[PDB]
């Protein structure tokens, strides 16, 4: 099958292979059903003299079809992006043993878990330090739709914070290639949780860069609670007639207007009736003006 | 589409409504990335008295399309099947509130946690023990496959073990109804773990019973090695060349020769080759014989 021709054509880039001895695995950092991220520590690792920190992304031992297709899936894209708010990927371990991926370790964690614990008890969060947040994550959206690539998955829990305080934007086992025909298009049900896919993906599975726009509103209201649930105490099963009967989140207690209506603007039900994310950006520095 | 279609149709079985006011949840007994089952107790719950212990399944926050459209799948399906070996529904929440199924409460929880536990520190199991689970496992399964239903997710940690140590087969979102073709296709990559399915399952997303008949065949091995993993050491994105080279995993050292050439049989490349569930009970019978 399609899996299948894609492991066998991964056996045979040399430039992204990393050799195992050099690599050791320590601490579990994010875990899922059927994968794992790790911390690591790389001697040599690209020109770079001695050990290097670094995390590291694998399968468990009881994955799935779906899950091995995301991660090649995530190293054929990393392999083609370079960006200083998109994550870094060093190379991958797929000789002789498990398949490992291998990026720049990211100091603070995800972001989601960064708002929470900033939430608790060595400086606080500012609003201009969350309007940076999204700004930073806008420049690195305006990079990918640039190239005609869709996330597909946008979120606090895939937004990663370095050293710094710089966002990275990760996990994309589910993005495409859109370049000629603006849409992807999937038959079966997403693995994309229902309360942050945009009303034509949740109900017709269309997902495009101003779908990615959409996410990206559930994602301005993250930071803006720092860390908050979408739509508070609501089943997911009700989206579907939420959404279809025009009802949208409403303002957090700590958000401004002029944020508030960013939201809403990612949020409008024609797709092309939302900014794109240069606007975004341009809307985001206004702001912090 | 077409989970919106079955979310709105759901809306309009009496008989298995039961009222929210009177569930009381309680802890977490498993989890999943989008779904959780949980420790319950039901008050006058179908002619019963008094409160009455059972288990929850719902969603998480954050779940999606995929696992709603499991949940919903899970409660049709068990609403047609009564049998020893099958796990028993009770009704469902539905109304004003996140979807909840109700189970009878499997005491001693799934067969995986279950052997793993035995082989540590009332009485211990032995190869007669192991025997008959296998053999009550099989007899559910002679009446799945005789209402012609697919499981598609056979394994151990999907088996769960109730008072007196009784087998129930569980976790039927993924199995589906052949009764018109005698075989389900999945055009897309399954949620099933890798090193369960069968040969033709995995490479040409083709389910059947006689692939049923290869999943057993794994669980039969995960009770011999008292919840081993299987493939031990070998990466899942191996099994491909593994299996279609005619490679199949090794006698376990606790597992009789009888039993071995049972889970030979279980992995025949030709899935006609394979025995039939009351061939294999037949076989289970001949060996406490
Ligand atoms: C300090 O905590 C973390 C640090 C991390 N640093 C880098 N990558 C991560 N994740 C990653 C790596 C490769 C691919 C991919 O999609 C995601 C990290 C995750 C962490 O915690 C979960
Ligand atoms: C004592 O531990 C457990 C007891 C359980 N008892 C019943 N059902 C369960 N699971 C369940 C319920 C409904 C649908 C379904 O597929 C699975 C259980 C799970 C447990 O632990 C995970």
């Amino acid at each position: 099958g399609p899996l299948s021709l894609s492991v066998d054509a991964f056996k045979i880039d040399p430039k992204w292979e990393f050799p195992r001895k050099n690599l050791v695995l320590g601490k579990t950092l994010g875990e899922g059903e059927f994968g794992k991220v790790v911390k690591a520590t790389a001697f040599h690792l690209k020109g770079r003299a001695g050990y290097t920190t670094v995390a590291v992304k694998m399968l468990k031992e009881n994955a799935s079809p779906s899950e091995l297709r995301d991660l090649l899936s995530e190293f054929n894209v990393l392999k083609q992006v370079n960006h200083p708010h998109v994550i870094k990927l060093y190379g991958a371990c797929s000789q002789d043993g498990p398949l490992l991926l291998i990026v720049e370790y990211a100091k603070y964690g995800s972001l989601r878990g960064f708002l929470r614990e900033s939430r608790k008890v060595e400086r606080a969060l500012t609003m201009g330090d969350l309007i940076s947040f999204a700004w930073q994550i806008s420049q690195g959206m305006q990079y990918l739709a640039e190239m005609k690539l869709v996330h597909r998955d946008l979120a606090a829990r895939n937004i990663l914070v370095a050293e710094g305080r710089k966002m990275k934007i990760s996990d994309f086992g589910l993005s495409r290639d859109v370049y000629e025909e603006d849409s992807y298009v999937k038959r079966s049900q997403g693995r994309i949780p229902v309360k942050w896919m945009a009303i034509e993906s949740l109900f017709d599975h269309i997902y495009t860069t101003q779908s990615d726009v959409w996410s990206f509103g559930v994602l301005l209201w993250e930071i803006v609670t720092l860390g908050g649930n979408p739509y508070p105490g609501i089943p997911p099963e009700r989206l579907f007639n939420l959404l279809k009967t025009g009802h949208r989140m409403e303002r957090p207690d700590n958000c401004s207007e002029e944020m508030y209506r960013l939201m809403l603007q990612c949020w409008k039900q024609e797709p092309d009736k939302r900014p794109v994310f240069a606007d975004i950006s341009k809307d985001l520095e206004k702001m912090m003006v």
